[PDB]
């Protein structure tokens, strides 16, 4: 398996990528199937079932919200996130989908949308069934679909191009650095260019670093209050008034400073998040706010950043993902605000200039200050913890990039080391459950 | 029942369970000898060090200790520069100067043993002091074992008066308060008044803090390579002359307060606990912080700092046996940033609620974190864990402060949380190499 820096990084929307993202996408495969098949003609009917995890917290991650509009062909990356909850509205209101953009046709929730909280289908507790019918009443075709993670999908009999310097472990990583006489980022390029143009790769990582970039402003200037039942008042607007556009009063705990600026900035991509605005998973939408705060700080820190600091940043984080995904890749919050963490630090470190060692050294301290870090979000929204994780996250980054720089890299354990303990509490976490309340399911499984 | 003044001791580095503690058993074993006036009888003395004791006490200068402490050398006072060469002085002379009374013959091959392979039965710092006559015949045997913090327990006492507001919950602190019409700091010095006057509190927190700040400075001052075999460079120096990535800004002064005092701990200095002497970065580095950020701080905003902080250490430490506190690293590292971050809180004149919010984000920040530095000693990962530690705990509280307390889960679910991690720690072992033992138990 070949991962690129274009599979951790993704455009979409909030606030779940396994919940939002891959439904949205598993819906607007199902009309593909239907062109596919020859069936889009005769279906007059679609109904949709979620099982398991997906029916738990899908009210509350947008699920339904995402697979209607995705049912009238809208693409996560594109559709108009404003859009989203005024189209679903009426859709339920008229009982009327316009199936594929092409087709107006009858929709009755009471029969067209289930939740069923207490099934499960077998390989995974993220499923779906799609199904059409015809004016008659006839059964054209089923289809399970799993959203296993990252916004990733596969069918339920799917379920189960080398590049040149192909690695598994950290060490591995060093050594062909060391072999070949290349940065992190260097090696990384020669792999990415095994898909596509080096152009290509250049353009992917500017339109990434946009969207972040647009997405931390929105988050910036968007007061309100997040839904799903948390009441939980959006504060980086307030918080940007203060530090950024010198109105009211600062509190003693409001100084303008380094760490307050990575709090700002990250809880205003995870405030988008979960309000349901674009976002660029990092490697997933839970996680997204990190990245970005870093990249940001970066930024405002030395205003000579060139376009191969960028990339270099990003090719950087990409490896070290590499690192730590490289389906039961489920090990908590961990392998998200985590993995998000120990990427962003790996990259502010190469960018300013450690050696290989240290931007190892950086990723794993990074990673230490997560490890066991488990997924029982309150309500099972995309907000509390996960909010106040990513603000930490962007912190604990930049002090292990310090950490690593100072430490001229000696206050190390080998990352490898660091990545089995990932592993391993991952699994132990399949025995802690939530709450029968949240289903009783195990904590080691991405809400987002 | 605790007391703030249990959880910040005055000592010395690296290690609470194999360097203080074990001095103050030797301290113990001559009261002992005086005791059962068995003193002047007592022409050798032997010392049998046993399991994790055993296995890190070189590293931890276990060994210097007891040699100073068999001097009646005590923790809290000893002069640090004096350890090393006066254990010199005693292995090259042969010659043990007993109590600071009377010199006797001292061999250590056959009254100073390591035995890594072996365990005393109750816990695994365990050690045994014997004293012998002039032909040869014990006089007395003694068994201690460290159990955490310094403290010590002999081995029959192993398996074995209270305060008007007892709390074991964050829901009973908090239900206390309301009811009683208290901030955590009032509610404290209420109970540590059972035990003390309201001005030995006061001047014993005042104590502590002097201690703390004079740390830091020798840190800021002392260059140097740490001892024990990673040639670890001290940075503190360097970094102090520097803010005077090398940005001089909160995160880099956290990080160089808690690094200062983090150093002078392996290095065998003076050290004040919190809870615990590899923990002992975080809590001086916030403290620093705190004070440099706003208007000096008056005593009564310090004595709310430290009765906060030991607030929210009891709910971590309150009715635990002996092996269910040893949690790993969560359980000294996690604890000292999450009273910090609780302490800073109320300073900063958050509710009880966001007190407790703070703690909470600081110590989830720390959940699973194990006890397995490298090589055994108090340097790697635990001088970046108290540097990290000290960022956590200020931006936790920024996380409680801003978020107006909404961004919380409780307290206790958290705590409970760390303890069952810690259960789990049980299971997870060491190399071959450092013993094979488990990662739960605090090294320092
Ligand atoms: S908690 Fe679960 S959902 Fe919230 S961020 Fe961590 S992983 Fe994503
Ligand atoms: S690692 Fe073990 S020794 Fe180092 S601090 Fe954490 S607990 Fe104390
Ligand atoms: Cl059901
Ligand atoms: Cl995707």
């Amino acid at each position: 398996m070949n991962i690129s820096v274009f599979d951790l990084f993704s455009i979409g929307i909030g606030p779940s990528s396994s919940h939002t993202v891959g439904p949205m996408l598993a819906a607007n495969a199902f009309l593909q199937l239907l062109e596919q098949k020859n069936l889009f003609d005769k279906t007059q009917r679609v109904k949709v079932e979620l099982y398991g995890s997906l029916a738990l917290t899908g009210k509350g991650h947008g699920t339904d919200k995402a697979i209607l509009n995705g049912l009238e062909n809208k693409a996560p990356e594109t559709v108009d996130p404003a859009s989203m909850i005024p189209r679903m509205h009426e859709i339920l209101d008229s009982n009327l989908l316009n199936l594929a953009g092409k087709k107006e046709i009858p929709f009755h929730e009471a029969t067209d949308f289930l939740f069923l909280q207490k099934e499960l289908l077998p390989k995974h507790s993220n499923g779906m069934r799609f199904s059409a019918f015809d004016g008659n009443a006839n059964l054209l075709i089923e289809q399970v679909y799993y959203s296993i993670g990252g916004g990733f999908i596969t069918t339920e009999e799917d379920f189960d191009n080398p590049p040149p310097y192909p690695f598994a472990t950290a060490t591995e990583l060093l050594k062909l650095c060391k072999k070949h006489h290349l940065t992190i980022a260097e090696l990384m390029l020669v792999n990415e260019k095994t898909w596509r143009s080096t152009a290509e790769i250049h353009k992917g990582i500017l339109d990434i670093a946009k969207v972040m970039d647009d997405c931390i402003n929105n988050g910036c200037k968007h007061d309100g209050v997040l839904p799903g039942g948390l009441n939980l008042k959006r504060r980086a607007p307030d918080l940007y008034r203060k530090l950024i556009e010198q109105k009211g009063v600062k509190s003693v705990f409001e100084q303008s400073d380094i760490m307050n600026h990575l709090n700002l900035y990250a809880m205003a991509v995870n405030e988008e998040n979960a309000a349901g605005g674009r976002i660029v998973t990092a490697p997933t939408n839970g996680a997204a706010g990190i990245i970005p705060a870093v990249l940001k700080y970066c930024q405002q820190a030395h205003d000579r950043m060139s376009n191969e600091d960028i990339y270099t940043y990003f090719l950087t984080a990409a490896a070290i993902g590499i690192l730590y995904k490289k389906s039961g890749a489920e090990v908590g919050c961990q392998g998200e605000v985590g993995v998000a963490s120990s990427m962003a630090a790996a990259g502010l470190t190469a960018v300013l200039g450690g050696t290989i060692e240290q931007v190892e050294n950086a990723a794993e301290i990074a990673m230490e200050h997560h490890l066991g870090m488990t997924c029982d979000p309150v309500l099972g929204l995309v907000q509390i913890p996960c909010i106040e994780r990513n603000a930490m996250g962007a912190v604990k980054a930049v002090n292990a990039t310090r950490m690593a720089l100072i430490g001229d890299g000696q206050h190390q354990i080998s990352l490898d080391k660091v990545i089995k303990t990932m592993k391993q509490t991952g699994m132990d976490m399949q025995s802690i459950y939530k709450e029968t309340s949240m289903g009783g399911l195990a904590v080691n499984l991405p809400e987002c």
